[PDB]
């Protein structure tokens, strides 16, 4: 069980710690580490909340419902928080392509994936710290995708994260 803090994630600025800066997120409010579902889930319009029972509303998809983060291209520091440690396999992460809309339901074909890192059967630490490149052909609203994905099980841990690229 985890969650990316920084930048927020959709699921975690729901939360009193990420300021409550996303509204009606459901079981996300209190516990937007819970997002588990079997690995390579990939469901178009179910991406934000992994097809997770009590986080449908997480997959409403428009220009404004969502909080972003203002960022830049280039490196991007990302930290997870786990409320509970597992051995891990891998992190993957994925952006939305240039020309995405913004209005329509999230579907992995529209996205690119960016960064990867084994996590060599190891139980990370309850703070990971991560950097991954954001392509220089993405400005506006983007859509990063990062995917926990655990060593002893066949699941994996979701967290659609919403960026304003400038
Ligand atoms: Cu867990």
């Amino acid at each position: 069980h985890g969650y990316v803090a920084s930048p927020g994630s959709r699921a975690f600025f729901g939360s009193s710690a990420g300021g409550n800066l996303n509204t009606n997120v459901g079981r996300a409010q209190w516990e937007p580490q819970s997002i588990e579902a079997p690995k390579n889930t990939f469901i178009t319009g179910k991406l934000a909340s992994a097809g997770v029972s009590g986080f449908e509303p997480l997959d409403e998809q428009t220009a404004t419902r969502w909080h972003k983060t203002n960022i830049t291209t280039g490196p991007l520091d990302i930290t997870w928080n786990l409320t509970a440690q597992h051995r891990t396999a891998s992190w993957d992460y994925y952006i939305t392509k240039n020309g995405w809309n913004p209005n329509q339901p999230l579907d992995i074909k529209n996205f690119d994936k960016i960064a990867s890192i084994d996590g060599k059967q190891e139980v990370p630490n309850k703070v990971v710290k991560q950097t991954i490149n954001i392509p220089t052909d993405r400005k506006g609203y983007h859509v990063i995708y990062a995917v926990w994905g655990i060593g002893d099980t066949v699941n994996a841990f979701y967290q659609a994260i919403d960026v304003n690229i400038q």
